[PDB]
């Protein structure tokens, strides 16, 4: 039985954040069902987080969700590397994401 | 405590296989300790598995690993559109990563 791809509601929210702020990206999804929502930083190729576990060792990393449908992920005392790019990526086949920025300023 | 980061044996080494073939890419990692590893298709950054849960809806990937040193990603029935590049990557900070190529031949 085939079931309904998960579909962005919304595009990515961009951030623009000062120095040791709290930053926030947002990934808003609609039908997730049994699929799941990974983070991932685009510039470095690395997985941060799948559902609601942080994979990256970064400790400054934070996940959640309500609902299935909001997953906002957290980068804690934000450093001027953490500017890049960001992706939220949903498991289906073909994978489908959408990319969105924080900006660091200086 | 800090613990040691896990590292590479040896290199990945590359498949080229015809069409309709299984194949294979082999990662061997020494002191993995209790980190992860992660396979990802490098075209897309497509997670496709996470230590040896198999994340991509695509039901012909799978994994396997031996006592946590050689980390085995199997594409069952290969197609054309299989072939490309896949990153081994282990969730350490910063990230590290190696690569190899699947080449498929028609
Ligand atoms: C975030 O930025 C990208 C390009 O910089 C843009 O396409 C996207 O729409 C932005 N997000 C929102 C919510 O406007
Ligand atoms: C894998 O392939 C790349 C190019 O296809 C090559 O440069 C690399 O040396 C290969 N790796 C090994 C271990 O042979």
């Amino acid at each position: 039985s085939r079931i309904v791809d998960p579909k962005f509601s919304s595009p990515i929210v961009n951030m623009t954040a000062p120095v040791g702020r709290d930053a926030f990206l947002t990934c808003v999804v609609q039908d997730l069902g049994p699929y799941k929502v990974a983070w991932l930083r685009v510039d470095t190729q690395t997985i941060l987080t799948i559902q609601n576990h942080v994979i990256t060792k970064n400790q400054r990393i934070g996940i959640a969700n309500s609902e299935h449908k909001t997953w906002t992920m957290r980068i804690k005392d934000i450093k001027e590397s953490d500017k890049g790019w960001y992706m939220c990526q949903i498991n289906t086949d073909p994978m489908k994401s959408q990319m969105g920025y924080l900006d660091v300023v200086v």
